[PDB]
């Protein structure tokens, strides 16, 4: 290509869409990601469900370091949840 590595790229899969994240790094916390995932997709973080990286049952927390998890790069993970308040969208 042209460039190699630098930070920690992340990939998310929402329904039928893929989101890329290359702003935050290991330093940043899951929250940062979530917070950024709240604007990327448009769903609350507490609601946003991260499917891919689990932790002895439940997935990492927002008060947990993404680095500690030592996940893989360009790790295409999945997401679950809904946008807008209420069960019915429209």
């Amino acid at each position: 290509g042209s460039s190699g590595s630098s930070g920690l790229p992340i990939i998310v899969k929402w329904g039928g869409q893929e989101y890329s994240v290359t702003t935050l790094s290991e330093d940043d916390t899951v929250l940062d990601l979530k917070q950024f995932l709240k604007t990327l997709t448009g769903v609350l973080p507490e609601r946003q469900k991260l499917l891919g990286l689990k932790v002895k049952g439940k997935p990492a927390e927002n008060d947990v370091k993404l680095g500690a998890l030592k996940l893989k790069p360009n790790t295409k993970i999945m997401m679950m949840g809904t946008r807008e308040s209420g069960p019915s969208s429209g």
